[PDB]
């Protein structure tokens, strides 16, 4: 890519970690989700592929510096597509049933937690397995990557694991944290070193990412779900199943809450002006200011489960259980929609040339530049 991938812009505060900086889109979460790319995509479909998947919390494709598109399917395949939709490679017999983002790290390594209770290290050039890490339970998050390359995942047996790769073929366990409750809020990391996660026992955790010790915790009446975003102040914005977005300061004070009219249904984005974006079971996609006032909302006919993606012009792309892909401008006005035949739940991704990828339970869709 001609410019480097950065997790942060001037208004976000993720802990900078060892993602592939030459990739177009190396991670779905643990970053602002404001793309550095512009797009002239107008809703015309460039191509579609059959990719059966059940992505956890809006997981989906990653795109490297060549524009190669990597995506897991629930038949146990990881597939690398060329930009024109032809297949570059396929690796089989990985996990089934639920899918996760094939996150692109340094040294051309793909980090793919898998439902077979393994965290695979995979060569992105060939798809060959470099090694795998046994997990005590099936993973429930994408791999977040820290500054020293440590991988942070939640697992379904109520753990956060910190696994440190020591080369493309070797690894050691940094720490593990047994959580009180099923993890619904996947690990994301903030610039002061804190890892944030939360459970359906209503506990929101701030954890020292180096040591695995809890710095502080807060409680609510229902569980947080998905991937929070973090601003430059270290404030964490997390969607709650009680129907509110919560903003926690870096000390654990409640900065504010905002009503979503339904259970939170997507993970978040944050733009360089500090506005945060989230989908609701109400069908709405919200834009909310850093002080917690509504900028706008856009109404779809079903829960919005894609984490929205902002482009460099402030347009916002997302999908709905009403089976439409959506594009709106920075003021919330519709640009275009595209009707597909499956709920749109696999979050959007932007290539350097403006191609937009987004997925359903059955297909990967590519929307081309105009
Ligand atoms: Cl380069
Ligand atoms: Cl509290």
């Amino acid at each position: 890519a001609e410019t480097v991938f950065k997790q942060n812009h001037a208004a976000s505060g993720f802990l900078a970690g060892r993602y592939d900086a030459q990739a177009m889109s190396p991670t779905m979460f643990n970053w602002s989700r404001e793309s550095r790319f512009t797009s002239t995509a107008d809703g015309a479909l460039k191509w579609e592929k059959n990719v059966p998947a059940t992505p956890q919390n809006g997981a989906g494709a990653a795109v490297d510096g060549d524009g190669t598109v990597f995506i897991q399917s629930k038949d146990g395949k990881l597939t690398a597509y060329h930009p024109d939709g032809t297949v570059k490679w396929v690796t089989e017999n990985l996990g089934t049933t639920y899918t996760l983002t094939p996150v692109l790290g340094t040294n051309g390594v793909i980090y793919l937690p898998s439902h077979d209770k393994k965290l695979y290290f995979i060569d992105k050039e060939t798809g060959n397995i470099l090694t795998s890490v046994p997990l005590s339970g099936a993973p429930s998050s994408d791999a977040a990557i820290g500054p020293d390359g440590t991988l942070y995942v939640s697992t379904l047996d109520n753990y956060i694991y910190a696994i440190k790769p020591t080369s493309p073929s070797t690894w050691t366990q940094k720490w593990k944290f047994k959580t009180n409750g099923v993890v619904g809020s996947a690990p994301v990391l903030a610039s002061n070193g804190t890892l944030y996660t939360a459970t359906y026992n209503n506990i929101f955790y701030a954890i020292n990412s180096g040591t695995g010790q809890v710095k502080w915790s807060k409680t609510t009446s229902n569980g947080f779900k998905g991937y929070p975003v973090i601003d430059r102040d270290g404030t964490v914005y997390a969607g709650n199943q009680d129907g509110n977005l919560y903003a926690y300061t870096s000390t654990g004070a409640v900065k504010w809450t905002f009503p979503l009219n339904g259970f939170s249904s997507s993970s978040l984005a944050i733009d360089h002006n500090g506005n945060v974006y989230i989908g609701s079971g109400s069908g709405e996609l919200f834009s909310i200011s850093k002080t917690g006032n509504m900028n706008w909302s856009f109404y779809t006919d079903g829960p919005v489960r894609t984490a929205p993606l902002i482009d460099a012009d402030g347009n916002v792309y997302f999908g709905s259980d009403d089976k439409n892909v959506y594009a709106v401008d920075a003021d919330g006005n519709e640009k275009w929609r595209y009707q597909t035949d499956s709920n749109v739940i696999s979050s959007p991704v932007l290539a350097e040339d403006g191609t937009l990828y987004v997925g359903t339970y059955t297909k990967l869709l590519a929307f081309g530049a105009k």
